C-alpha cells in the first residue's frame, strides 16, 4: 500500500503499510503485506521458527539456508514453507540487527503471519487475511519485551515442579516400574508425577496398553495418595496408518486438495499423519480425550505434536487456535503443557510451552545436526539454542526449557553442560527432571532436592550471559 | 469476443474483437485481446522493439527467435517478455506483409500492449486492462503513416543542432577539457553544447564530481556566453549497488514481489537497478533533478535509460507515462531528448526520441551482434536498422538517429558508411555530432559546417531508398 | 577359462576356472576370474567388508545395496569399489547359503581379490594379476574354519589385557590426567596401559603436544614402574591438509593419476589424506615411528586407519602388505594391534586385529546407521554385527571385538547390552576397557576385576548362540 | 618412476622421474611423465598456450579456468585439450612462482608435451612417446633463458622491416590499390612489401583472384623494381567445405577415427577444416605452394593458421614438425614467418614467429575477451599480454609482436596505447606496420620513418618494465 516515513528509536525508518497508529514501545501497522527498511546495514536476521522444536536463532541473511534432511522429517521440524524456501523466512516475528546491538523488530499481532529477512528489508506477509503488526527500534531486549506485551497472556501462578517419565525410560514404561519409581520420587519436593509416551495402545487409541493392566485411573490415584498431582501425555491430533482410528474413520484424516493424507512427519519408525483439526467431530473426539483424562484423576496434561493440528503452517493457525480453544475449555483449570506446538499461536491458551528441541543425554548428535542439517533433533545444544531465543515469552506463558539432568549414570552430558540447562530452569521457574532417584548418586540426590526446594535468584546481564545466584553463566560459545 | 467480417483495403479480413468502428485509413477495434487473420500467406512480420535500442525490423515468422545473451543484459535491450518468449512478440504494433508488398497492421492506441506474429495471425494483447486498436491494410508507408496520426504528437518546430560529448570522450570528460572543446565547437553552426555521461558523482548522485570543480552552473554560463544553449545528460531512474542513494533510500529501489531489487541490466561493469517510478517521492525527486538542471542554466536535457522507469515491460508503461508526465512539466519548455526509452509510450511527452541503438566508431561488433545475438549493442549497422523502421514517427516527435561522424581520426567507419548516417540526419533533420574539431582534418571541418548550416531537401522513394539533395541512398544491402 | 564339473559336499557343482586340485575341506581353484554355480536357490550372500570397520553380514542378494552417505566418508568405511557398485561385492571371500543352512564359500588365498554375489552365482575377481582360490560346500562353520587354515597365522599365546584411553576421554587426554588414572588402573589385573589418540601434535607430527610436557618416554617409564607394559596409538599413513608434513613433504602424499591427493575420508572435522605406502621413503619413516616408540619404552602399538596404506582398495593390498611387513619387523616382538585395517591382508602380520566398528556408549546412532545408511559408524550394535561374522579368524590372529564397558556413568548402554559385549570378549579372549575406575560404582569395580582375572570357559553352539561359562547368549535378535 | 631428491637454486626439491642428469642452469630429467614438487607454497602458475594466438600468462592455480566460447572457435584458440580441461594445463613448459619472485620451471626438450600446474605440483606429461625435460629453480628471467638455450635456434641476422597489407585493408585488397600504396611505401625505409590475406581465390586455391588480373609474379616484380623484397601470405593447410580442393581431393582432408573431418575453427564466416599434414601427398602440394611463390618472385612468406597441420594438439606435433621441415627446405633461405603456429614445435624451422594474438585498431573487444572468455581474439591488450610472456624466445627465433600503429585515422587506439606496442617492436627488433602513408598525418609520417631508420637501445628492468631509449615503459597495469 502506502509509503510512510517514521521516527523510531531516534532513527528515520521508511516503510510500506496500509495504515499506521501509535503503540507502546513502537508503532502498530496494518496490511496483508508490510515492508520495513532498516536505516543501517543489517548484520543479523532473527529467524523465528514455527513450533517448539523449530530453530530460533540469529542468522546471516547473506548466506543461503541449508535444506533440512531427510524430506520425510520436515513436517515435524518447522513450517513446511520456511524450509522449502530459498530465502530466510520466519514465523510470526522477525528482527534485523544494527551494528550497535539494537534490533528493528517486525511482529504479527494476529495469526498466520510470516516475516522475511534480507540485509535491506523486513517483509511481513499474512498467509490468509491481513492483520496487525508491531514495529519497534531499540535495544534488543526492550523491543522483544514490548512485542510480548501486545500478545495474549496466561500466567497461572508459578510453574509446577514435575517428574517426567520420558528422559530416562522413554517408551519402555509400565505400571509396575512406575509404581516403584513413584515411591522414590515422592520423597523429593515435586508437585506433579507425569507419565509420558508409552502408556497408550496406539496413536489415536488413547487407552492403556498391556503393561498398564489396572488402567490409568488406578495409577493416578496412587500418585495422589502420595500428595502429588498426576500428569499424562497425549499426541491428540496424530495418527499412523497402523492406527485403528486411521482405518475406522478415514474421513477424520487431514487430506490435501487431491484427498491424499497430508504428511506429518516420521517417528517411531513410521510415517505420520494428522487428524483434521478443522473437522468439528475430530475436535470433539480430541476434547473428549482431555475430559477422559480429567475423569481419570489427571490435572496436568502434556499435549504433544500439536503442530499436526495446524498443518500446513501459517495457513492452518486459525483452525489450530479454534481447536485448542475447545480443548482449553474442556480442561477447565487443569495445567496444559503445549509441546511441538506453534509457538505464537499457542499464547493465551497454554499454561506452559516447550520453546525448544528435546534435551537429550548428549550434547549434539553431529550426524543429525550437521550432516542432515536438522537443528530440531534431540540434543542439549539444540535445546538451549532455541530456548535462549524464546525467553521473551515468559511474559505470556510458563516457558519450558525441558527437563534438567542431575544423574551421570545413563547420561553422556558433562557436569558443566548440565549446569547450563539447570540455570535456564531457574531463570524460567520451570523445573522438571526425568531422573529416577535410584539412578542418582548420593551427591546427586542432594543437588536435585536443593534445586527443587530453593528459589535461586537469577538475573539476565546480556543476550547470552546470566547471573544465577552469584555464579555467572555464559552461553555465547554455544552458537 | 465477437467474430467479425470486414472489407479492408479491398480484401476480406476476418477478425475477432469486442468492438469495431470506422477510422481514417482503416478501423478501430476494442478489446483486451484481439485477433486478425490475414487474407494472404504472410511472408514477413514487423517486429517492433520496446525501447530506443530494441530491434525494429521485418522478420521471418517461420524461423524461431534467437535468445539474446548474456541474460544479465536483457533488461536494457528490450521488454523482458519479448526476449523470454519463444514466439515473435512486438511492442505496441505489429504488421504482416503480403506477397504484393502491402502490410496488414495492428497497433495499440493505449499503453501496455504487445502484438504476436505468426504467418497466419496477428494477435494483440494488452498486459493491463483493455484498450483500442488500429487495424489497416494497404501500402506499407500509408498504414504506418495512418497509424502515426492517431498517436500523440509534440513537434516543436525544428530540432536543435547539438554537439554531444559522448561519442568521442565517453565518460573521460572534465571541466577543463570541455572548456577547450567549447571554444573549438563555438566556431560552428551549433545551437546546443550538451555534456553527456561523465560529469556526475554516481548514478543517483547527480552533483558534479572531482573533474568538474567549479560545478555545473559555471559550465552552463560559459556555454551561454558563446550564444549556445547548454545541454545536460541524466539517467534519472537508474542506480547501482554502490550508489549512495541505493544505501540511503533502499525504499526507493524497484522491488519484485519478494522484496528483491528488480534487475535493470549491466553497464559500466556493474549490475544495474531501478528507482521505483510508481513511488511518488521518487518521481518528485526526479522532477527536482529537472528543476535543478534548469536552475543551473540548462535548457536541453538528455534523459537516458528511461526503460528503467517502465520495468518490467508493457506492464510498466502506465507508471512510466505518469512519471514522465511530471518530468515533462518541471521542464516547462526545455527540450527533452528521450534515450533508452519506451518508444510509443513516450510520444507527446518527448521533443526528441532516440529510435535506434547507439552509433559507434565501427560498423558492427560481430561478437555482440552475431555470437551474443544482441542487435541492441552499439554499432552503426545496428543503429541504422532500427532507425529506418521507425522513421514513420517523424510526425509525432523529433526522430533522433544518433550523432553523425565526420572525423576519420579515432574512428573505424569507412567514408561510405559515414554518409549513410549523415543522410538519415538530413532526412529526420536531427543534426548532432561528437567530433572535437581539433580531431578533424580541414576537409572534414568543411563538411561538418556544410552539414549543420543549410537544410538539404530529402525524399523517401522506397522503404530503404532515399533521395537526399539528389543522392539516391539505398539501405537495402545492410539488412 | 575352462568349464569343470565337481562333487563338492555331496552335491554337483559347476564351475569355471583355469585350474583345479584337491584341498583340505574342498578344492583350490586358479584364475584371475573364476565362476561358481550353486546347486541350490541361494537365499543369502555373505558380504565380507574390506577393513575392520566395514560391514560383515549375511545379505539378501535380491534387494539392491543402499548407497552409504555422506560420500566423503566412503574411503574410511570400506573398499571404495564395494560402495560405488550397484551389485553385492565382497572383499576376499563370499559365500552363498542354501535352504539347509549350508554355505558355498569362495575365498581368495592371495592379495587383491573381490567376490561378487547373486543368488545364481559366485564370481571371484582379482584386481591385479591372478591367484588361487578355496571353494567348499558344507556346514557354515566348517567351510569358514577350513578357509581360515589356508590363510596366514600369527597367534602369539594369549592376548594381553589392556586399559585403553579412548572410550572415556577420547582426544581430551593429558599427562597429568593419565597419571591419575594410571594410579587407579594399576590396582586391577591389567597388563597393558595404552594411551590412545590424543597425545600427538598432529597427524604426521608424532611428537608429544602441549598437554604432555614431559614427553612420552617419561610416561612409559611411569607405566612400567607399576608392572605394566606401555601402549601407544598411531595412525601412521594418515595426514591432514593442515599437518606440517603435508606441507613439508608434499611428495609423500598419495596422489591419483593427475596429481590430486586421493581422499581418505573425513574425521576430526577435516578432510583426510594418505601418505603414499609405495613410497619407500614413507615406509621407512613409518618404520622409524615404530622404532622411536619402542625406544620410548612402548611394546604395545595400536596402529590405526591402516586402510590409508591400502587405498584405493583391493588394488592397494600389495603395497599395503609390504609396508606392513616392514613395520612388523621394526617392531620386533612388540604387540601390534591393527585397527581400521584391511582384514585378510593383515593376517600373519598383526598380533591383534579389530574386526568391527568402534563400540560406543550407546546401542545405535539411528541417524548414521539408518538415514545415512552407514553401518561402519561407532555403536555397540554395529560393532557386534561385524565381529560375530569374523570370529572364524580366531585361529589366525587375536580377534579384537573392541573394549568392554562396565561403567553406567557416562554411558547410555543398558546392562543387558553391556553383557553382550563382555561375552564376546570372553569368547575371543581379547580383554580391554576404557573405564576410569573412579567413574565406577563398587559393584562395577568388582565385575571388572572378575572379568580380567580368571579365564571363563566359552562355547559356540550356533552362529549367534554362545555358552560363556554357562550363560547361553543369543545374538540372533540384533541382526 | 623413481623418487629423487635434489638441490636446485639453493633449495631442496623433490621429484619423480625415470632418470636425472646435470645440465646448464638446472637439470635434465627423463620420463613420459615427471612430477616436481615446489619447496614453497606456490602463488602463480605459468600457463603457456599452444600456438601463436594462445594465452601465455601467469594465472592463479587455485581458481578454476573459464570455458572459452563459442565451442566452434576453440580449435583456433589453443590446444583443444588445454581448453576442455578442468585443471590448468599448458603446452611444452610450465612454471610455479615462489613468494620471493623466483620460478620453478619444468620444460620439455622434445615435441608433444604438456605441463600441469597445481599449487603443490608441476606435472609434465608427454602425449606420445616419452622424452627429455629441463628443470630449474631461480630468478624468473634466468630459468627461462636457461630453458631457451636448450631448444632449437634459427637466428637469420636481424629481422626485416615489413610493410604488411592486413591491418588496414584486411581482405579488401587488389592489385590496383596495392600498386598505389607501394608507391608511397617505397619512400620509407622498409625492406619487405608483404601482401596479406585477400589475394587468393579460396583456401586451397592459391591462385590470384579477380582483383589481381595480371597475376602475382607481376606484382612481385614491381615491388622489387622499387628495391623491396616481396612477401606473400598463405594458410597452406587450411580449407573450407566451399573450397574446390575440399571436394576434388576428399582424401586430403584430416579426418578423425570415424572419417569425419576434424574441426579446425570458424573464420571468414565459415567452418574451417584441415588438410592432413600426415599425408605425404598433401605435404608436397604444400611445399609446392612455397616454391610456386618463390618462382613468382617472393622471398618472404607468411605461413598462417599453421596449427591446422598439428591438430589435435600435442599428439600432432610430430606430424607438424615433419611437414614444416619439408616446407623449410623447399623455401631454401627465403624468410618464413610462422603465424598461428605451435610455438615451441616451430623453433629451428621458423625465421620469425608470431607470439601473440592479432593486434587490432582497438584495445580490447570486451564482448569477446570477457563475455566469451576468449583472450585469443584480435586486440592490442590481448596481443601484448601473450607477447610479454614469450620474449624469452628471442634466443631462438625472431619474435614477432605483430604490426605497429602510427596512424590515428581509422584506428581507435590511444597514443599511449600505441607506444606500448612500438616499444616491444624495438625490443624484439621486429618492425612492421600496415599503415598506408596517405592515412598518416605529417607528424605521423615522421614518427614512422624515425622508427624504421634508427635502432633505439632498449633494456629490460623487470618482467613488465622496460627502458626504451631513455623512456621507462611499464606494462604491469595491463594484466
Ligand atoms: O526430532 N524429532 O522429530 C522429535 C523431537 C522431539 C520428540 O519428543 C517429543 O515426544 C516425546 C514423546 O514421544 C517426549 O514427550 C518429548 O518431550 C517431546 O518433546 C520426538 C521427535
Ligand atoms: O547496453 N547497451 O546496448 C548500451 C549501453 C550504453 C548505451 O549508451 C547510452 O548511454 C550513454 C551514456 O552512458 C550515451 O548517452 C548513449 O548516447 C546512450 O544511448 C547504449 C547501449
Ligand atoms: O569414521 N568412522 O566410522 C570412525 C572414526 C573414528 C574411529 O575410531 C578409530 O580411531 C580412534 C582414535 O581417533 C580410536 O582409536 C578408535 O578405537 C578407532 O577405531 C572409528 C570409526
Ligand atoms: O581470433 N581468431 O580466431 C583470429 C585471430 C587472428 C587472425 O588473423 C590471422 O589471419 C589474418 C589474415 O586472415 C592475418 O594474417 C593476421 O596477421 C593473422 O594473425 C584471424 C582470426
Amino acid at each position: 500500500g502506502s509509503h510512510m516515513r517514521l521516527n523510531l528509536g531516534g532513527a528515520e525508518v521508511f516503510l510500506r503499510a496500509e495504515g499506521l497508529e501509535e503503540a507502546p514501545g513502537g508503532v502498530r501497522l496494518w496490511g496483508r503485506e508490510v515492508r520495513v527498511f532498516p536505516p543501517f546495514p543489517a548484520k543479523g536476521f532473527f529467524r523465528h521458527g514455527w513450533q517448539s522444536w523449530s530453530l530460533a536463532a540469529w542468522v546471516d541473511p547473506a548466506q543461503a539456508p541449508t535444506p533440512l534432511l531427510p524430506e520425510a522429517r520436515r513436517p515435524q521440524a518447522d513450517d513446511p514453507f520456511l524450509l522449502e524456501a530459498g530465502a530466510w523466512w520466519g514465523s510470526g516475528v522477525g528482527a534485523l540487527r544494527g551494528p550497535d546491538g539494537r534490533a528493528l523488530l517486525l511482529g504479527a499481532l494476529d495469526l498466520g503471519a510470516r516475516v522475511l529477512g534480507r540485509e535491506d528489508l523486513l517483509l511481513g506477509r499474512y498467509a490468509g487475511k491481513g492483520g496487525a503488526w508491531f514495529l519497534a527500534y531499540g535495544p534488543e531486549e526492550e523491543v522483544f519485551a514490548a512485542y510480548a506485551r501486545l500478545l495474549p497472556r496466561r500466567l497461572s501462578g508459578r510453574p509446577p515442579r514435575v517428574w517426567c517419565s520420558w528422559y530416562s525410560f522413554y517408551t519402555r514404561i509400565g505400571e509396575d516400574l512406575l509404581l516403584r519409581v513413584l515411591d522414590e520420587v515422592a520423597a523429593f519436593s515435586f508437585e506433579v508425577f507425569q507419565i509420558d509416551d508409552g502408556w497408550q495402545r496406539a496413536l489415536g487409541d488413547w487407552e492403556p496398553n498391556d503393561r498398564f493392566p489396572r488402567g490409568m485411573a488406578f495409577l493416578a490415584e496412587r500418585i495422589r495418595e502420595r500428595g502429588l498431582r498426576a500428569g499424562l501425555w497425549f499426541a491428540p491430533f496424530l495418527v499412523t496408518a497402523d492406527s485403528p482410528l486411521f482405518q475406522k474413520r478415514p474421513d477424520w484424516v487431514l487430506r490435501d486438495g487431491e484427498g491424499r493424507p497430508v504428511r506429518a512427519g516420521f517417528n517411531w519408525g513410521r510415517p505420520l499423519y494428522a487428524l483434521d483439526a478443522g473437522n468439528e467431530e475430530v475436535v470433539e473426539w480430541a476434547a473428549d480425550l482431555v475430559r477422559k483424562a480429567l475423569a481419570w484423576g489427571y490435572d496436568y496434561l502434556k499435549l504433544d505434536f500439536l503442530y499436526a493440528a495446524a498443518l500446513p503452517g501459517a495457513e492452518g493457525e486459525a483452525r489450530y487456535r479454534k481447536a485448542m480453544a475447545r480443548l482449553r475449555e474442556a480442561a477447565g483449570e487443569a495445567y496444559l503443557l503445549f509441546c511441538g506446538a506453534p509457538v505464537l499461536a499457542s499464547l493465551g491458551l497454554a499454561d506452559g510451552l516447550r520453546v525448544g528441541p528435546d534435551v537429550a543425554p548428549y550434547w549434539d548428535n553431529e550426524e543429525r545436526s550437521f550432516w542432515l542439517a536438522d537443528p530440531t533433533g534431540p540434543g542439549l545444544r539444540n535445546a538451549l539454542r532455541s530456548t535462549l531465543h524464546r525467553l521473551w515469552l515468559m511474559e505470556n506463558v510458563h516457558v519450558d526449557p525441558d527437563v534438567v539432568y542431575f544423574r551421570t549414570r545413563f547420561n553422556l552430558l558433562s557436569p558443566e553442560e548440565m549446569r547450563l540447562q539447570e540455570a535456564l530452569a531457574h531463570f524460567t521457574g520451570f523445573k522438571a527432571t526425568s531422573d529416577p532417584p535410584s539412578w542418582l548418586l548420593p551427591e546427586e540426590k542432594g543437588r536435585l532436592e536443593a534445586f527443587l526446594a530453593r528459589e535461586v535468584p537469577v538475573r539476565r546481564l546480556g543476550p547470552y550471559r546470566f547471573r544465577v545466584g552469584e555464579e555467572e553463566v555464559d552461553y555465547a560459545p554455544l552458537l
